């Protein structure tokens, strides 16, 4: 009915990854603001293909939503929801991290995007604050599902083996046993995520033996540098999601059960 209003302005560059551009788009008529994610096939035509394919499954609050692509010759267009608040990563201050209050919140949010994906039988397999945007009202998006896969199908689990991710907030047991369980991988990134919020800094550059960091932790020196500007009660938490056996790992329904993440801290939006 209405003319030009498939027509959309690009206005600005959210972000260059190293496959692809993202790029905020403007709707001519509506003014409506959305992201396009450009990717030349020719610079993956399977890669892309699966992460739309998944994209088109996910409908929930705190992961960000999918609203269609254009084929385009060999340009994929995929409008995706734009998070005005930036990333995640950007809200850590280096060496302090966040208020508390803000950094249960998020982690609220971001355990709900995550039951979600699992309950549908998704992994996101890259978990980190770079791959968690903001809305205008600081509400957490899971976003990117470029390596994401089907873990469950038909009621029937996969294990997985595919070695992905990013290394600090890697799974141990990706490193070291051939398969492995999905779920508990994603809930190692999130504690990651969790101890990057509340001391802005990551504690290893990858969960191995040989990493004196990590050997650190498992040899429970807390008093050492990250850990040590934490908290009792979410360090407490973080004791439970950072467990080297993901069979002994906490779960996401027992994380909902922690002291910390039900301990009011954090009063509503200003005025609401």
């Amino acid at each position: 009915a209405v003319p030009f209003v498939e027509d959309w302005d690009l206005v600005q560059t959210l972000g260059e990854g190293a496959y692809g551009e993202v790029q905020l788009a403007v709707n001519r008529v509506t003014e409506e603001a959305v992201a396009v994610k450009i990717v030349d096939m020719k610079r993956c035509p399977e890669n892309i293909k699966k992460e739309i394919c998944i994209n088109k499954m996910l409908n929930h609050e705190n992961v960000v939503k999918f609203y269609g692509h254009r084929r385009e010759g060999n340009i994929q267009y995929l409008f995706l929801e734009y998070c005005s608040g930036g990333e995640l990563f950007d809200r850590i201050e280096p060496d302090i991290g966040m208020p508390e209050p803000d950094a249960q919140r998020f982690f609220h949010q971001l355990m709900a995007g995550v039951v979600y994906l699992h309950g549908i039988g998704i992994t996101h397999r890259d978990i980190k604050p770079e791959n968690l945007l903001l809305d205008e009202r600081d509400n957490l998006k899971i976003s990117d599902f470029g390596l994401a896969t089907v873990f469950r199908y038909n009621n029937r689990e996969r294990l997985l083996n595919k070695m992905c991710g990013t290394l600090p907030y890697v799974a141990p047991e990706l490193l070291k046993r051939r398969e492995f369980h999905a779920e508990p991988v994603d809930v190692w990134s999130c504690g990651i995520v969790l101890t990057a919020m509340l001391a802005g800094e990551l504690p290893w550059d990858q969960p191995s033996d040989s990493c004196q960091e990590y050997s650190d932790w498992k040899e429970k020196k807390t008093y050492l540098n990250p850990w040590k500007k934490i908290d009792s009660a979410p360090l407490a938490l973080l004791h439970k999601i950072l467990v080297e056996n993901p069979s002994a790992r906490i779960t996401i329904p027992d994380i909902k059960k922690d002291r910390w993440y039900n301990k009011p801290l954090k009063k509503g939006a200003k005025r609401p």
